[PDB]
């Protein structure tokens, strides 16, 4: 019944040396791991360490050009590291990215092992710069190695190939990342709840609509759950779980569950404009923890309002170490577009899942 964390401060060291207020901020781990030791959780969790991912693995989803470009960054000077960051969608770069990306991978890698391997039940990884927008061949919105697809195919290599993998990405954006790296595959069904507006949000592509189910033999393993018109939050995401999440896993019976922890869907977030509550992503951990005989590792994503990832994220935490859920408010009904995109989901999913029809 032991929980793993892993957090190491020399992620902190990626940074944005022409815009050093960018939202994407060093002190976005360094204060979810102060707010568990205010809590009192972090002295109930095993200490997991962190590591730099190899090469190696890195190749395991991403190009040896991607990597060996990511890789040359680190002895660029400032005028090359500001021209390759503007070669990308929303990307800084600075000399310490890539060792700091390699370390959030690293840091996946050891926690899914320690969960493998039975040394934990669970694990959260507390990691920066995020993963789920890079793609096999590319950086984008400030993620340059897939940390979570990375963490799918390290879990896979130390177990059989065919170890079934659910990724749930509740960050506030599309993981277009893990879609495409997973879309041809049985293997990683990737589940992703997003803020659509019908194409008119970050990262502004049709991909991410809930036609989108795979490709190949990946048919009906990808699941994207779209949010169109309305500030979502509690009542549209515990509907997205009841009627679409929780009913696919079970069926897919995952024997690991990764999720892609952004916390940019939270109250008070600068950037994603929902309302998710601390207490929400408390039972949406719960929930998830009643799958993989309680194999999750949470792993920090996107999210932007210090104080709200610090609570959040906190209280997914308290979830995994076996803490009651906190009460919820009054569920009020919900929003009629989230009716309408949840309906759109399960109408595109019932032919390749039966528990949802
Ligand atoms: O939080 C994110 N992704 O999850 C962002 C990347 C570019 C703008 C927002
Ligand atoms: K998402
Ligand atoms: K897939
Ligand atoms: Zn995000």
């Amino acid at each position: 019944p032991i929980t793993g964390l892993v957090y190491d401060q020399r992620m902190m060291l990626h940074h944005n040396m022409w815009d050093s207020h960018h939202p994407e901020l060093p002190q976005r781990i360094s204060r979810i791991f102060s707010r568990h030791e205010e809590l009192r959780l972090l002295s109930r969790c095993h200490r997991i360490p962190a590591r730099l991912a190899t090469e190696e693995e890195l190749a395991l989803c991403h190009s040896s050009k991607h990597i060996s470009i990511i890789k040359s960054s680190e002895h660029m000077k400032p005028r090359d590291l500001n021209r390759l960051g503007d070669e990308y969608n929303s990307i800084f770069i600075s000399n310490e990215s890539y060792t700091c990306a390699l370390l959030a991978a690293g840091s996946c890698f050891n926690s899914a092992q320690a969960i493998l391997t039975g040394q934990v039940r669970n694990a959260v990884a507390i990691v920066r710069p995020p993963g789920h927008h890079a793609e096999k061949d590319t950086a984008c919105g400030f993620c340059f190695f897939n940390t979570a697809a990375l963490t799918a195919r390290y879990a896979q290599s130390i177990t059989r190939e065919s170890l079934r993998v659910l990724i749930v990405d509740w960050d506030v954006h599309h993981g277009n990342g893990t879609q495409h790296i997973f879309e041809e595959d049985d293997s990683v069904l990737y589940i992703s709840l997003h803020r659509y507006e019908d194409g008119a949000f970050f990262p502004n592509s049709e991909d991410a609509n809930y036609d989108k189910v795979g490709l190949g033999k990946g048919r009906g393993y990808n699941v994207n759950i779209p949010w169109n018109g309305g500030k979502m939050g509690d009542p549209e995401y515990m509907a997205a779980f009841h009627h679409l999440v929780m009913p696919i896993a079970r069926e897919f019976a995952p024997e690991l569950v990764l999720v892609s922890a952004g916390f940019d869907a939270a109250r008070g977030d600068p950037l994603g404009g929902f309302q998710v509550t601390p207490e929400g992503y408390a039972h949406l951990t719960h929930q998830l923890m009643s799958l993989a005989a309680g194999r999750v590792l949470i792993i920090l994503e996107g999210g932007y309002n210090l104080t709200s990832i610090s609570e959040s994220m906190s209280m997914c935490t308290s979830m995994l170490l076996g803490d009651s859920p906190p009460s919820l408010d009054h569920l009020t009904p919900l929003k009629t577009s989230a009716t309408v995109s949840i309906n759109n989901v399960l109408r595109a999913h019932a032919p390749f899942w039966s528990s949802l029809r």
